[PDB]
């Protein structure tokens, strides 16, 4: 079986709890205000941080390197740009680092770390949600908080170097299946995309009761 389809397979029952999560329904009926939205955008401020820097730590080796894209996924960049103006220029010390957002971020670096193999369990997870879910939410976030199709305050939403993507998702899926793939490694990759969803359902409800 193909790591695309093990994957997809393997997160497609936590997949509906994420996108159920609470957080996430109040998020899709419009109800996000912009004390909750600058909230998460924060929490991902750190968590694509986190990922990001490890993606650099292994972006040669040949477990992870197939999937580097910088210039078409990474997020940083323009979550700083998104920082900017939510939180003004002073954004560094104003932003939150809530303890499920440690949590996520300090799982992120063990991968990296010591299991780089499993680091494509986490941007595919990540980048894979953003290219689909996330552009529901992007038009949803636009309408509920009146933000400009201009993209300022949603940079994070926006892929200027992807053209189509549904097409570079299914490039990402069949480059994810020219990876060193192993029973070993199948198993735990699959497992550790469990693990990174369930993190991101764990930041919501945290988020969600911080709110209320
Ligand atoms: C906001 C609620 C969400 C909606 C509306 C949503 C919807 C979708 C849709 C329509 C697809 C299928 C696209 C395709 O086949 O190319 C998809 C795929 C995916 N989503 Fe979500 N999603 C949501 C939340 C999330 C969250 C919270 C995550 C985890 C951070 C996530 C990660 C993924 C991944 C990893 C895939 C790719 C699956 C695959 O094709 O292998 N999604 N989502």
């Amino acid at each position: 079986q193909d790591l695309s389809e093990a994957l997809k397979e393997a997160t497609k029952e936590v997949h509906i709890r994420a996108e159920n999560s609470e957080f996430m329904r109040n998020f899709q009926k419009g109800q996000v205000s912009r004390e909750g939205f600058k909230l998460v955008m924060a929490s991902l401020y750190h968590i694509y941080t986190a990922l990001e820097e490890e993606i650099e730590r292994n972006k040669q080796n040949p477990v992870y390197a197939p999937l580097y894209f910088p210039e078409e996924l990474h997020r940083r960049a323009a979550l700083e740009q998104d920082m900017a103006f939510w939180y003004g220029p002073h954004w560094q010390e104003a932003i939150p680092y809530t303890p499920a957002t440690q949590h996520y971020v300090k799982r992120l670096h063990e991968v990296g770390g010591t299991h780089p193999e499993l680091l494509v369990a986490h941007a595919y997870t990540r980048y894979l949600g953003d290219l689909s879910g996330g552009q529901v939410l992007k038009k949803i976030a636009q309408k509920a908080m009146a933000l400009p199709s201009s993209g300022e305050g949603l940079a994070f939403f926006t892929f200027p170097s992807i053209d189509n993507p549904t097409k570079f998702k299914q490039l990402y899926r069949a480059r994810m299946n020219t990876l060193e793939m192993t029973p070993e490694v199948k198993h735990r990759v699959t497992e550790e995309a469990k693990t990174a969803f369930l993190l991101n359902i764990e930041l919501f409800e945290e988020l969600q009761a911080l709110l209320t």
